[PDB]
């Protein structure tokens, strides 16, 4: 597979119609997964499945600017399961990142970082076996 944490360069940043596909398997007894769409040290889009926050499963999304986290967006729909293979599809649209897991729409995240062409790296981390990480223009 791939070494986690994994850096996928996004040459020239992201743009509407860019689809990022992450294939992996959640480890047994997982605690977290994280996708970090970065603009230098800033995180434009943090996607953070938490498997045990006060014995609840929740996806936390956020943006980090100048090393400060903003206001969390929280989603209780939680399609991930410890031990199971997943596919995460992040489609860049004009106003948001659109996320589907296992071919089912999960959430959207409004663009806070406006310079989409400077979001030039995706960090993939947490309790997964990472199989593949790629992008295509649709
Ligand atoms: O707001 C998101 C942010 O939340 C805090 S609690 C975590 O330590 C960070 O890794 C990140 O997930
Ligand atoms: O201290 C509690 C908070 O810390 C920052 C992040 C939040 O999700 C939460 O974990
Ligand atoms: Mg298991
Ligand atoms: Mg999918
Ligand atoms: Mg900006």
């Amino acid at each position: 597979p791939l070494i986690v944490p994994y850096n996928l360069p996004l040459p020239g940043g992201v743009v509407p119609r860019m689809l990022i596909t992450i294939l992996g398997t959640v480890k047994p007894n997982a605690n977290r997964i994280a996708l970090d769409f970065q603009r230098g040290n800033d995180v434009a889009f943090h996607f953070n499945p938490r498997f045990n926050e006060n014995n609840r499963r929740v996806i936390v999304c956020n943006t980090k600017l100048d090393n400060n986290w903003g206001r969390e967006e929280r989603q209780s729909v939680f399609p991930f399961e410890s031990g199971k293979p997943f596919k995460i599809q992040v489609l860049v649209e004009p106003d948001h990142f659109k996320v589907a897991v296992n071919d089912a729409h999960l959430l959207q995240y409004n663009h806070r970082v406006k310079k989409l062409n400077e979001i030039s790296k995706l960090g993939i981390s947490g309790d997964i076996d990472l199989t593949s990480a790629s992008y295509t223009m649709i």
